[PDB]
């Protein structure tokens, strides 16, 4: 196993595609779904199981996002969310599922406690966890959310939200990509790549994470985080290692880049960029 040079990349992909994606499938089937010997037992505890949309998609104990715990309430520290490294720093991202109705409060508690100023939503539209224009204030525990603005563009919608607790407050920008097809991957890579760049340009200049979500927090979320890595990488280097990147992402959250179509789409994006 080795990274692939930019000059060799198209030939590499052509070889993977031949004989009905024979080698693409072989390769993708080589990647285990999860890392052997990293526990995910916290996510399997009885008091946490209803906080997971899919019983087979769980964060690892070591890098799950831990909410402030109440010692008298088991599971008060739990959300199905994982820290994921970015290209320039560890813990740049949190990969999470879109909240379940019963974990909306937990989701906003995560936003508050991590001081996250940017959310990336890859679905439409799956529970709306932000206020409606006609009911623009919502309350979860001691956290209050106020919708401040909405900006609907062709391939995404931007929403600014105020979050407050005990009078302290923060503004959070939600970047909601709206151009992902109901089935399969985007036919055209350009809108998603533009969205990746837009999100990065909007980010807070502090060490706080960006929260990225999709239904399971692994498929579309994995593609988005992988593209944010790959787009930066190819500006600094003349080789690319999508296989190794996915193996690293899976070492931080099981099943990141969940299916062969998503894996192939990452290669198509690189082809389009070169
Ligand atoms: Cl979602």
């Amino acid at each position: 196993h080795m990274p692939i040079s930019k000059k060799s990349f198209l030939q590499h992909v052509e070889e993977l595609c031949t004989n009905n994606n024979l080698k693409f499938q072989e390769e993708f089937s080589e990647l285990p779904k999860f890392l052997q010997d990293l526990s995910s037992t916290d996510a399997d505890l009885p008091w946490n199981r209803a906080k997971n949309r899919f019983p087979n998609i769980k964060p690892y104990n070591n890098n799950r996002v831990k909410l402030i715990a109440d010692a008298s309430v088991p599971g008060s520290d739990y959300i199905n969310a994982s820290y994921i490294s970015g290209y320039l720093c560890p813990n740049e991202f949190i990969a999470t599922q879109g909240p379940l109705p019963g974990t909306v409060g937990d989701f906003w508690r995560m936003v508050w406690e991590t001081r996250a100023k940017t959310l990336v939503m890859l679905t439409q539209c799956c529970h709306q966890y932000w206020p409606e224009d006609n009911k623009p204030v919502t309350v979860f525990g001691d956290i209050v959310i106020t919708k401040l603005m909405e900006d609907v563009q062709i391939d995404w919608t931007i929403r600014d939200l105020k979050i407050e607790r005990h009078g302290d407050c923060m503004t959070v920008r939600q970047c909601n990509f709206t151009a992902w097809p109901e089935h399969g991957v985007p036919e055209n890579s350009a809108p998603l790549i533009h969205f990746v760049k837009l999100v990065r340009a909007s980010r807070a200049h502090d060490t706080t994470p960006m929260i990225v979500h999709s239904s399971a927090g692994v498929g579309r979320t994995g593609v988005f985080i992988a593209l944010d890595h790959l787009t930066q990488h190819i500006n600094d280097h003349d080789f690319v290692d999508i296989y190794g990147l996915v193996a690293e992402l899976r070492s931080e959250r099981m099943c990141m880049v969940q299916n062969l179509a998503q894996y192939i789409f990452l290669h198509q994006c690189i082809l389009d960029l070169l």
